[PDB]
């Protein structure tokens, strides 16, 4: 079975009841203000995406990631690329993900035969690894190494011929941890970037690599042509070039509201990003499935019963919502 | 390097000249009339595409592609599921594939190492091919199959653990043509149906598989969650209930529009459907090269140096602009 992501309110609805629309998602970690959508004119709508709209996209991108004069490639969602890094991973060699961390990872590479180790710090890397991967910072706990940690993993790793992957899904509010600027200088590092948590439109599919041309080139063939579709690109190149500023400003409103309403409920937050909190519970399970008896959901993890990740909330009056339903909540047993 | 597929507009441009959107584009098959869009509510836009999103898209393809109680696959372009052709032909059998077809079925199966033998009708069909590859009717011929050819070949490949894939991509205008309705039935059959063609939004990366439960299953664990975009799923739901006739309705006018222009300038049209033409003339190449300088895109084939694909244009003035660059094109020589 597929792992069970954040996200899921039809499923939810259908046990707990409720339209879908009534329900208050907290179970990711994507911008919950939405920017307006730029104009998409109707020849993207209308034709196979050109060359001068991927192009575009990828000038915009470079600028936006600071990216040292690498043009990043577009690719449809950064699990798109997920899927495919068992083609780029070293055959016959292990992989070490900087874990507990998102799912995907190791569920893909296992699935292809690859050797999984779990790590907590750059201690357990050896030369075995012929693929490092870490979620900078992370999901869930918000963990952030510092950019000359990064390149020192890197460093160490392109002795034996390994490689590392930074995946900088929810890096946009602290550019300054980024790796993005090192392509070229490290050689043997990849970074991963994705435009829906950042900007809120989720319901696009796309992300951005930055990597040594010859790692672009690769994952290009094997996405294909078209691999992402001519709106998307066109709504990307307008958001990277205005004003980012103020999204940044209004995410971490909406998180100081969501820091409030935790801390007023008397619950733990032990991590988190701009975008999302990691709350320790001793019944985090049962926090989790009392909220959505109040139709509210948020994301729990099987493996990690204490913990809970609770994404913003659109407005005050969500907060609140939060806050009333842990304050009105039936026994935890 | 790449196959050079129409579309490529912004590389015309650069070698002849002229603004993009002043050239016309006859290098593709996409319904040159975009149907108008349909709603697309913010929650779609700005949420990771949810359960209820695909399974409305898959009911309104059921219905569409009328495939007997089978609900399709969405996937982000037929194009995606091309790609991983490879994990589902059987291992250690050759491919056949009717042709000469679309040329990214052969390019992907050979660089994973399978031996693709090119066959022009079922005699030639053996038990050492795992896969049978047709595309019905053909890209670029036209050729069209019969469903009970098509079935016939599935029986044949049976026996011998072959599967048959049928790519129905420009089979929208001739329903009556399709297989889609017999994925249970037949058991080894799988139906590629591509949305961007008939539509005319090939900007959308959006296509369905029509296949057995255990090959769906399949498909949707190789592609990773949330594969398709919000807005495609929205908008294909919409315009696959609507008016469907008035579509293929304007699509046959405009194909009588490019018949009188082709046939009246003397060229010999020898295959197509309703959304292109194929013509043969001794120097097809230096007709797509003189048809550029007048910055209107053809398609030619490097396999096939007689034969020239015209796609639909837009309206009158584009037939007539087509016809007078024929007729006062400069020596062919
Ligand atoms: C760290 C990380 N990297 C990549 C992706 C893929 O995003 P995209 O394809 O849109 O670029 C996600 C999505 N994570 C989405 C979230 C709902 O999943 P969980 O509840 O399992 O954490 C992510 O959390
Ligand atoms: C037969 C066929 N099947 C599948 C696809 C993929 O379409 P999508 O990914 O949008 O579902 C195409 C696109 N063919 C596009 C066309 C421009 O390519 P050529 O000039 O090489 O024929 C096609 O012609
Ligand atoms: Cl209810
Ligand atoms: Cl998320
Ligand atoms: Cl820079
Ligand atoms: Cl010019
Ligand atoms: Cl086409
Ligand atoms: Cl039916
Ligand atoms: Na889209």
């Amino acid at each position: 079975a597929p792992i069970v992501h954040g996200g899921g309110i039809t499923e939810a609805a259908a046990r707990y009841g409720g339209r879908p629309e009534d329900w208050l998602d907290l179970s990711t970690g994507i911008n919950p203000c939405p920017v307006a959508l730029p104009a998409v004119p109707e020849r993207a709508w209308h034709r196979l995406p050109d060359r001068q709209t991927v192009d575009d996209a990828r000038s915009a991108a470079a600028d936006y990631y600071r990216t040292n004069g690498v043009l990043p490639l577009p690719v449809p969602g950064t699990q798109s690329v997920i899927q495919l890094l068992p083609r780029l991973a070293p055959a016959n060699r292990h992989v070490a993900i900087f874990g507990p961390t998102y799912g995907e990872y190791a569920r893909v590479l296992e699935a292809a035969g690859f050797a999984v180790d779990r790590v907590a710090d750059a201690d357990a890397l050896t030369a075995e690894h012929g693929l490092v991967i870490v979620v900078n910072p992370n999901n869930p706990t918000g963990r952030a190494l510092a950019p000359a940690e990064l390149l020192a993993i890197a460093a160490r790793q392109k002795a034996s011929g390994g490689l590392l992957l930074v995946d900088e899904a929810f890096g946009d509010l602290e550019p300054q941890l980024s790796v993005a600027g090192h392509a070229s200088g490290q050689g043997n590092l990849i970074v991963f970037r994705s435009f829906g948590k950042f900007f809120g439109l989720a319901g696009l599919r796309l992300g951005f690599v930055v990597a040594t041309e010859p790692v672009l080139a690769s994952f290009a063939d094997w996405l294909g042509p078209w691999a992402v579709s001519g709106p998307a690109l066109t709504i990307s190149k307008a958001l990277m070039q205005g004003d980012t500023k103020a999204i940044a400003a209004g995410i971490l409103e909406r998180r100081a509201g969501l820091d409030a309403a935790l801390d007023g409920a008397g619950l733990n937050r032990i991590g988190g990003t701009g975008l999302f909190v990691l709350v320790e519970h001793p019944r985090a399970a049962l926090l989790q499935e009392r909220l959505c008896e109040a139709h509210i959901l948020t994301r729990k993890f099987d493996y990690a019963p204490t913990w809970l990740r609770v994404g913003l909330a659109p407005d005050a009056a969500g907060d609140r919502r939060l806050a009333d339903a842990l304050a009105r909540m039936e026994l935890l047993e």
